[PDB]
């Protein structure tokens, strides 16, 4: 009952006692292990109310106290009164900070007390959304010096009145199936494409059209917004050595802002709360570039790299890999924009673990995504036992609002 | 039950129904997953139902359940348990068992080759002289001077626990490791426990980087025993790079057969402890693990140098760049030798082939993604895009106990 993680480069062993506190539930049986799928009233809202006030009142050091006691009779009042309560400023930032400390997908969690917390709550209309998300941009982006932010619109009601960002990040690039069949673009968006085409967006079907935002608010249609293009910071890829990379007509954005999962605090879904950190290289290059459902390029790098493709076992894959993502982080750092190398990167969780081993009993950690897709063995926390188990505040996968919709 | 299993690069969606037959446990449970985790005496009650399960799949698979062969087997196997309290499998049922551990080992990626293995039935064994012998047998035939052949041996199986026959080599072959007085280490740091108790043992250490190690080896729960494998039958080769001249000056070479010695195979409730295995490398459990683990040869600083590569910030990927350099030297060396070897792009291909026969004429395959997914390149093998379920089913191989941690010293 009490766990055991073991470093099996290091031998250091850590002992989780967080994961009792866990609650929901992670896909998993005593038959069975699905580590590896994706994707695996007023009765209900008052203990989880309770539980998350128990844990900020805890926190602050007040736990027990009249001003505790207080706040937990007032938010019951609230919910038999009101059916939902509305969080206090300083819980609704506790609650973010500790959704993002939670995400056992996140290889960046060392940073989870340093995000800025933007109190979209009064929010009610799309116009309004869009300018708060401007903002979110702006201040995030800081001219390529990026900053932590999540914003947060107004909560779910009776779920009729969602506010809901329908595209998957704030930032990314268009897809457009061919006559010639192939892909124009980034294949992850043809069908998101299609609806914002569907909903009368021009597109100038290009290779790295930044994508309008289809903005949901009050559980109303959604409407469409194009981003100031002087806000989004985008960056041409070029290598140190090989002066024709930059021919290839490669760019990326560098703000990566996941806009479409759900915010869970204290019971109360926030289904609308975008949030951005800066990229690690490995997601651009490794995933974005070398995805074969992505930009496919390997293909073309390795025979500008004159590298013999007939066999696999010459290792050409790996080997024009490295280099796409040596002229990724290159790129980045020349133009002075916040990134992190995997290296850098799984060092810090480490630290970040051991951190929250020491002064929280534990950390949940999804090995499956926390280690990078290259190079997985050289990077300390492939060498990392780890144990993956669901806390709240959370972030949740959520439906797509198109499937949902209503129109 | 159905669980579905989807690939995020194809879309193609496998059902599972095989999962159903699963009899032990994972370590997970509905609140907690310990898929990262590396490591999470039988009465004749529990026994029977075993061994029942196991001949019903065994009958099943030659198209004979139900028959009188089958209910006569049945009996047979009941009244050996009930009068010997253990029971004697047959040669068609050990090679079935042994094949079937294999086919179900959800961290080998190499399970498309399962059918071809080669069962060695070393059950007449009695002394460790005798494991010596059926060892070099195996290992010669194995290696096949360079052509591999897949083999298994298969020793006593376990009757009171007190008399095991064990291998104490974590792998048939291996080189020795000797931590220093100053601290460092020579040879594979992975084996200095194990060669130091080979020298405790006897055993004159020539000191080296890359010495193998002599067997081991433990007989009906005797003292093991020193021997070294003739040298003529251990195939090794040298490791050089076909670009890069220097390589070869790193003094670097491995052995060609990888030949697990230290796990238990499970079959019919039966347990034989000493059961070595052997196949053929995939590429990166050498030039990635064996070469560049900080906790092994760990040779990526001075192939970096010598690459001049900037080692000054990680954000160069020096340690991806001179990874990838030392794979192709591996690949190379053992081609080139004509010593079997297979690459993780062709590797894992071929495991995606073989997992989508298996949903289909098997209803499902176990498989460990953490262990699946090669070391390096993850998300350029088609596996990384695969989700896999992870059960037990049996017959299989389990870890068992180090032996110098449970043996009884007889002095
Ligand atoms: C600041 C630097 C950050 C870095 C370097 C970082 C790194 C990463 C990486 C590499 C992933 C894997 C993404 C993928 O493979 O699709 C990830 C996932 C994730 N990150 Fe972080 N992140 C950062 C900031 C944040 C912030 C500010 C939040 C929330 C406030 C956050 C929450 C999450 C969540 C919930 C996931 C899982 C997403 C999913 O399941 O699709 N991250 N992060
Ligand atoms: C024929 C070519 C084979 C290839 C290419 C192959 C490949 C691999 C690889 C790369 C691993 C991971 C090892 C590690 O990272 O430590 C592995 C594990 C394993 N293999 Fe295979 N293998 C082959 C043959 C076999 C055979 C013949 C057997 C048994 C009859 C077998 C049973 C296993 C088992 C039980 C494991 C898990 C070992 C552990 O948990 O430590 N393999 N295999
Ligand atoms: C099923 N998975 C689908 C992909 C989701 C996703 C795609 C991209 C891209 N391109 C980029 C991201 C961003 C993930 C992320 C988020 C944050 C906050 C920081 C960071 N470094 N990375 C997510
Ligand atoms: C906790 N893990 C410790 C290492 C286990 C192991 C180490 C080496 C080595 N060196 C070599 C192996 C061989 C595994 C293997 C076995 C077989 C049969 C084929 C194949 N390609 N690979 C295993
Ligand atoms: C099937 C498998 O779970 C899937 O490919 C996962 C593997 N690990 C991952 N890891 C990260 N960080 N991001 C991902 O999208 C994935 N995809
Ligand atoms: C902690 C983690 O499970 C451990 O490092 C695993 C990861 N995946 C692996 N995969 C293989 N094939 N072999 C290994 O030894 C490991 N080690
Ligand atoms: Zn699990």
């Amino acid at each position: 009952r009490f766990l055991k993680v073991k470093n099996w480069e290091t031998d250091v062993v850590l002992t989780d006692t967080l994961h009792l506190k866990s609650t929901l539930e992670t896909g998993c049986t005593e038959h069975i292990c699905m580590g590896s799928i994706m994707l695996p009233t007023k009765d209900q809202l008052f203990p989880l109310a309770k539980e998350f006030l128990d844990q900020y009142y805890s926190s602050i050091k007040r736990f027990g106290s009249k001003a505790h006691m207080d706040r937990l009779e007032e938010v019951n009042k609230e919910i038999e009164s009101t059916s939902t309560y509305q969080l206090k400023d300083t819980e609704l930032i506790y609650g973010a900070k500790h959704a993002w400390r939670n995400a056992s997908r996140c290889v960046g969690r060392i940073q989870w007390s340093k995000l800025q917390v933007f109190d979209a709550r009064d929010c009610t209309t799309a116009h309004g959304m869009f300018n708060y998300i401007c903002n979110h941009v702006k201040y995030a982006t800081n001219k390529g010096n990026l900053r932590s932010a999540i914003t947060i619109f107004p909560q779910r009601t009776d779920g009729k009145h969602d506010f809901r960002v329908w595209n998957s990040q704030l930032i990314r690039y268009a897809g457009y199936k061919q006559p010639d069949g192939s892909t124009l673009g980034d294949p992850a968006n043809v069908q998101f494409t299609e609806i914002c085409i569907q909903q009368g967006w021009k597109a100038p079907r290009g290779r790295f059209d930044v994508l309008p935002l289809l903005l949901q608010a009050n559980g109303n249609d959604p409407e469409l917004f194009q981003i100031p293009p002087e806000l989004v910071l985008e960056v041409p890829i070029r290598h140190p050595k090989f002066d024709w990379f930059k021919d290839l007509g490669l760019k990326w954005y560098g703000l990566p802002a996941v806009s479409n999962m759900l915010l869970e605090i204290g019971g109360l879904e926030f289904s609308a709360c975008p949030f951005s950190g800066w990229y690690m290289g490995t997601e651009i290059g490794v995933r974005d570039y070398c995805d074969n459902s992505r930009y496919n390029i390997l293909e073309e790098v390795a025979k500008k790299m004159d590298l013999d493709m007939r066999k696999t076992s010459s290792l050409w894959k790996d080997q024009a890999l490295v280099e796409i993502n040596i002229a990724v982080l290159y790129s980045f750092q020349s133009d002075k924009v916040t990134i992190v190398d995997h290296h850098s990167a799984t060092e810090s969780f480490i630290k970040h673990m051991e951190n929250e081993y020491r002064c929280r009993g534990g950390c949940p950690a999804d090995w499956v995504w926390i280690v990078p897709p290259m190079s997985g063995s050289i990077t300390p926390v492939f060498h990392q036992e780890m144990l993956n188990y669901r806390l709240t505040p959370s972030f949740e996968y959520q439906p797509d609002p198109w499937n949902t919709h209503v129109w």
